[PDB]
Order: C-alpha cells, then sequence, then structure tokens
C-alpha cells in the first residue's frame, strides 16, 4: 500500500493502489504516516521522494468506505520532515492527492500529469493543508479560481502557476526526480531542515519575530559540522562533502 | 444608487452613479451595505454579481463629497458573504473602486476595462482592504509597484497578474458574468462559503491551526445534504444536483 | 566603506569594499546602520538609493572576518525607513547581499547583475530577513527552489520572478535608478511611508485588523498637507506638488 525502498540516502515512497488511481483510504494514511515517521527517524535517510504507482499520483479520498485526524497526522509528518522532500507527480493529483503532492519542497510532474482540487465537486472544503499551501504557492488569485471552480490543470499550466518546479517526459520523471533526490541527499540536511522551518512560519510572523527566529536557527546551523565543512570547502576552492550534522 | 435584480438564484448589484463614474459616496456605501445584508440573508440567493453602470466600474471615493468605518462595514459584508461573489469590471476601477472589484471570488473584466490603485496620487494610503488583498493576490513585488507608482493596468495585464480571471468583450461581459454566476448558483453554496472562510484566514495561521480550522469546517461541510449528494453523484456516474445546504 | 551623497532630496548610499565585492563585515553593517539612521532623521531626504561600488552589489558576509543581532539592527532600520528606498543592483548580490538588495521598495538590476541565495552552500539558513521577504516577493514555490538549491539567477530571470522591477543596461543603471529616486523624492513621502507600514504587516493580520490599521493610518495621511494638495490637484486638472508633510 506504501512501497518503500532506500538508495544512496534517499527513501522512495510509492502510493500503491494503482487500480484505484492510488485513491486514499484510512489504511493507506496509516501506512503513509508510518513510512514518513520512519524516514524522519532514520539518520541514513537524508532525502525523501514521494510518487504514485501506475497512471496516477493520487485521485484523493476513495469515495468507497477520525478520518480527519488521520489526514492531519500525515500533514504534520510531511510538513515537519527535517529532510528535503522531492515529489514526482506521475499522473493525476486530485483532492487530498493534490494536497499531498504540494508538500514536496521540490516538485516535478510528468508530461501528461494533471491537478484538480476536486473537493468542491463533492461539496467539501480543501483539507490536508491545501487551504494553507495553495495561496502561498500560486497566490490568492489562482487559489480562488482553482478551489472554487475546480478546473483540471495540465502539467504545463501547473508549471506556470508554480504548482510544480519542472515538467519532464513520463519515462524520464523518476530518473530526474531520483537524481535530484540523490543530490539533495548529499547536501546539508540540517540547513535544509531549518530553512524549511523558516518557510513554514514566515507568513504569520512580524519582521521582528522573523529576525529573531532567523538568529536562533542560524545559531544552530552555525554549530553543525556541515557549516565548518561548508566554510572550509569555499576557502579551498573545492566542492563540500556534507554529512547532515 | 445601487440597483438590485434577481435571476435564477443570482442577486445582481449595480453601482449606479454612472455620470460620475460610479464614484463612491457615504450614501452609496450605505445602500451597498443594505443590498449585501439582504443578499446574505436571502436563502434563495446562492450567488451575487457586482458591476458598474455606464463606462466605468468605479472611479473610487468621490472627491467632491469616521467615514473609514463606513467602508470597513461594507468590506466585512462583501468579504463575509456566505455565497460566491462574481465581479464584472465593465470599465475603470480606481482607488476603493479597485478595492471593491478585487473582493470578487471570481472576477471578469471587459477588454477595455482598466485598474489603478490611485491612492498615492491623492497622498493617501490604500483603503477598503486593498493593502490586505493586493499583496495576497499578486505578491509583494507587484503590490509595491502597483501601490507606490499607481500605473494604469489594462485588462490583459490584469489577467496576467491574476487581478481578473477572465477577459471578455464589453458587450458580452454581463452575459458571461451572469452565466458564471448562474452556474455557481447551482453549486454547493456551503462548500463555497466555508472555502472562503479558510482563504480569508490562511496567511496569519500556523500550519497546526490551519489544519485545526480545516477539520472544524470540513466537519460542517461533511454534514450538509450537498456532500451526501456529492458522494452519491460520484457513485452513480451522474452530475450532482446541489441545493446549498 | 559607505559613501554618502545628496542630490535633489535623494540620499545615495554606496557599499564600498569593491575589491572584496562589497562583502559584508561588522564595520560595514555599523556604517550602514549610521547612514540609514541619518537618512531617516534628515527631513531634506525624501528618498534613498542603495548601490554597490565596482563589479558587484555585495557578495554577502565576508568569510574572512550573536553577530545576527548586528544584521537585525540594520534590517529594522532598512524596513522601517519612512521614505521610499530605491535599490540599484549593479552586479552580483549573494547571501545577505541579496537580503539587503531585496529591501528596496523599488528595485533595478543591471544587465549582467545576478542573484544567489548562497546561504545553503555553506550549510546556513537565510538571514537579514530573506526568509521573510523572499516568499512574499516571489511566492513560496520560487522561494523553496531559490533557497534550497541556491541557483545563480540572471537579471532577466530575477525580473520575471519579481526580484527586481526593472532591468537596465549597466552603463545606464545609475542614471535610471537616480532618476526614479528623484521622482519618488518629489512624491508624497508620508503616503509612501504609511503604505510601507501596511505592506510590512499585512500577512499576519486578519481582515478585521487590516481594515482597522488602514483606518488609523488613512486618518493620519488624511491630515497631511500632501493630501490636501492631492485632492486639490485632482480637482484643478493639474499635477500635484507634494512636500512630504
Ligand atoms: C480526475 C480524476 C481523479 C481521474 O479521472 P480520469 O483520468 O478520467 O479516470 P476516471 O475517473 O475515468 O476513472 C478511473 C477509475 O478509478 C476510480 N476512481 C477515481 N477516483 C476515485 C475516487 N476518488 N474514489 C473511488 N474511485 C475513484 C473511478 O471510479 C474509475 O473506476 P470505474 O470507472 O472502473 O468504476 C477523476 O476520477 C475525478 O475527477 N474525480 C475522482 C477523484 C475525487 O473527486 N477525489 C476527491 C475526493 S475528496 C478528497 O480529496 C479528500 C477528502 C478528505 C477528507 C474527508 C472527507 C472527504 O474528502
Ligand atoms: C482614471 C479615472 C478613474 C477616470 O479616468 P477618465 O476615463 O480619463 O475620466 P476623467 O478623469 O476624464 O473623468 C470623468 C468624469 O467623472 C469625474 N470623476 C472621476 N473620478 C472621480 C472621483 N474619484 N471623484 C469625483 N469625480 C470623479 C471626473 O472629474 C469627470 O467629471 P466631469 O467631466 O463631470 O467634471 C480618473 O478620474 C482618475 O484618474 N482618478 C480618480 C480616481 C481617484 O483618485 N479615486 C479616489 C482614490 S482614494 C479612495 O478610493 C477612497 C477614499 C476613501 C475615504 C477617505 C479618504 C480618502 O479616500
Ligand atoms: C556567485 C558568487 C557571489 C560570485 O562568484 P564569481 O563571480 O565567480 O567571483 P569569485 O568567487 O572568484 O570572487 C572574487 C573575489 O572576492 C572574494 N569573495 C567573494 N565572496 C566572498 C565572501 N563571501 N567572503 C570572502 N571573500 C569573498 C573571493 O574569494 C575572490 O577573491 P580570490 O581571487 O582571492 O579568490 C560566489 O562567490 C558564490 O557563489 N558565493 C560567495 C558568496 C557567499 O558564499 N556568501 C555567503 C553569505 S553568508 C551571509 O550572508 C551571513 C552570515 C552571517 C553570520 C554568521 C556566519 C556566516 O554568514
Amino acid at each position: 500500500m506504501i512501497l518503500k525502498e532506500r538508495q544512496d540516502g534517499v527513501l522512495v515512497l510509492t502510493l500503491n493502489r494503482p487500480e484505484k488511481l492510488n485513491a486514499i483510504t484510512g489504511e493507506l494514511l496509516d501506512a503513509l504516516y508510518a513510512a514518513l515517521k520512519e524516514g524522519e527517524e532514520d539518520r541514513e535517510v537524508r532525502a525523501l521522494l514521494l510518487t504514485g504507482a501506475g497512471r496516477a499520483f493520487s485521485a484523493g479520498q476513495d469515495l468507497t468506505e477520525a478520518h480527519l485526524r488521520r489526514y492531519n497526522r500525515v500533514v504534520e509528518a510531511l510538513s515537519g520532515l527535517e529532510k528535503p522532500l522531492v515529489v514526482a507527480v506521475n499522473g493525476v493529483a486530485a483532492g487530498a492527492g493534490m494536497s499531498l503532492a504540494l508538500w514536496g519542497d521540490l516538485r516535478l510532474a510528468a508530461v501528461g500529469a494533471s491537478f484538480t482540487t476536486a473537493f468542491v465537486r463533492i461539496g467539501l472544503v480543501p483539507n490536508s493543508g491545501l487551504s494553507f499551501l495553495l495561496p502561498r504557492l500560486v497566490g490568492l488569485a489562482k487559489a480562488q479560481e482553482l478551489l472554487l471552480l475546480s478546473p483540471r490543470l495540465s502539467a504545463e499550466e501547473a508549471l506556470a502557476l508554480g504548482l510544480v518546479h519542472r515538467v519532464v517526459p513520463a519515462e524520464k520523471l523518476m530518473e530526474e526526480a531520483l537524481s535530484l533526490a540523490k543530490e539533495l541527499a548529499q547536501g546539508p540536511t540540517r540547513a535544509y531542515a531549518l530553512t524549511k522551518k523558516l518557510l513554514l512560519e514566515t507568513y504569520r510572523l512580524s519582521l521582528t519575530e522573523a529576525l529573531a527566529l532567523e538568529a536562533v536557527l542560524q545559531g544552530q546551523a552555525g554549530q553543525t559540522q556541515d557549516h565548518e565543512e561548508g566554510v572550509r570547502a569555499f576557502r579551498e576552492k573545492r566542492p563540500p562533502r556534507f554529512q547532515g550534522r
């Protein structure tokens, strides 16, 4: 239901109900939560890559039969990952499927992938963080339209809006996604984690508080081995070798 | 001063001081407030459509006319509508005229319509929610330029920035706007209303609080007839028929 | 280390360690703070223009040179300037160099200028307000990519993202920047200042609080000579002449 697989410091997670377009059930949420918590705790894992099996990323909640609490746990786990997350959207992302996709720090879609909010078509509001992420990602103007009218957006339109950072031919998506994940897995994991904490908080903070948090987290980044390594690397005009500590 | 008219669940409100380009006065604000309160309370109204009479949408505050509290009341009523609002910008929107236009959830402009913040040219700051809406809609970088330099944007540029969602020839604007409003008036009114409550709050909330509010409001959407209808519709591969409750 | 120079109500500040690409040291920060405080207090100054000497704007923290409180003081002073700030990016802006550049209310880059977040390359998080400004300026999607991958962006890409408002040939940059600064120096300084206070706060405020602050600050703008002048100018179809009070 969630396939796992490690590779050069990258934990690859695959949503696996392909015949139902990876539609989301309680069980899948429970398994997804577990994989994410495992990936967080495993120190050998320095990057995650999330994708779907088959033709789709995920068509969202399975409309074949508490549940809210389950989604929320996954989102707290996705958002709080102290490790870069790459998302490879290999096909349709609808409803909470789109929500999950959008939690990637770096996001790639296949030519032929698509995105639809879908919630409103079922008389529901956006969940799994979409009301949070979407206006931040594409701006309020596009958020309003995408949410209220629920159009189906193509990969190329998703790229233009900032829903994804790169579009790639289907057969190359995993190769590029994994290649990016591997590179991130070599990079300064602590700097990544703390930069993400700043981005997650930025909009609700006053400048004063933003400056204070930057100070505190810069303080911590400053005492990592990776920063020592980083400065040394720059001085001795060579690439750094980061360990994530 | 504010024309009203119902049609298939849509309340159409027209700013009507056309010879003064629908420039805004205390009286017009008072009439607008009343129409909006009525529209909110009327259960047979499932969508609103706001437009201007004549050449212009609105040239903003009438410069030939405490008072700020009056604008604010109208904005609380505009923004808090528990019903999709369509805006059809039939000509120039300047100052609080632009503020009002931008409160549409879905916004259409006529080909020769135009937008100017105007405020700074009169030595004023933005009002009527523009300092709120604009940076959210188009991002801080464009907000700074639009506000501090007050250029005049065309319909096509407004479309590119997300200030409007669709551009249409003048003579077709009302037909398309009303047609959109009628379609929204058939859709899940509660889902629309609650989505808007989430969008209004999103930027000041931490992820944790955002997830909590999504849960509460999803809880309520979940107990509407429209959601039952929504799920049933998907199962029995047919279009849903929503009532807004 | 910081060159100063007045001209038609514009204070021009130049970062001057050109041989080290205007890399930032404690001393430079202290000198920059002083110049900014002076510019703030001088009533004859109605605009600032910040630039770099030589090939670069600033390559960020000098890696040859807790300390965060020093940067923060400068940022509080930059952000709280009650006067439009123009920034002319004449060459590379990296790390806190990019942070400082982005505090411009209006920003110009030379053809040939470039931008790099840089922080993550040395295993650090963004500072000097970049985690605050960047997501606001270009949206969260681009912020994620710019910060985590630290690409070097060209002037034209920076323009497309909103990092700068205008790109100009190198030999004309100062002429255009100063010309813009001079125009702003003739405009309604108080309206500028108060608009900036609204923009700085907007994201963490509820609509209700945003409307209240607009009322309070509009109240103040309303009692300036410049507003009287502004209204008078519109009535007597002529350009206003503003004094900034
Ligand atoms: C765009 C998409 C996802 C894909 O369309 P196509 O590419 O055209 O494929 P298809 O629809 O033709 O069908 C593929 C098969 O998979 C099935 N399927 C495709 N989604 C589903 C599905 N969500 N369920 C069951 N079978 C499905 C579908 O029934 C089909 O089986 P069958 O036709 O053989 O019976 C399409 O099916 C669609 O528009 N909607 C379905 C997805 C959808 O609306 N999800 C929103 C659910 S709400 C949500 O995200 C979160 C949520 C959170 C919390 C609390 C409460 C409620 O909701
Ligand atoms: C671009 C626009 C809107 C229209 O351009 P044109 O198509 O060129 O028309 P026009 O300028 O030639 O004027 C047409 C007629 O309507 C009148 N009008 C055209 N705006 C106006 C107008 N805001 N007032 C009166 N008559 C007007 C104008 O004087 C003319 O009347 P007349 O020919 O009967 O003399 C133009 O009038 C303009 O540049 N500026 C007016 C916009 C403006 O400054 N709005 C107020 C900004 S501040 C705000 O919104 C709210 C506010 C609220 C509360 C408290 C304090 C302060 O502010
Ligand atoms: C893209 C850029 C800026 C430009 O590269 P190029 O155009 O290829 O020129 P270049 O690298 O050859 O530089 C020319 C000279 O200036 C020197 N320089 C050029 N930046 C520097 C420099 N940041 N430092 C010393 N010498 C430099 C550099 O060593 C060179 O001298 P050399 O001939 O002795 O090698 C490149 O240097 C780059 O990717 N990164 C350098 C900038 C950088 O890493 N900034 C880190 C900012 S960290 C921050 O903002 C705040 C901070 C706050 C608090 C506490 C701890 C740490 O950090």
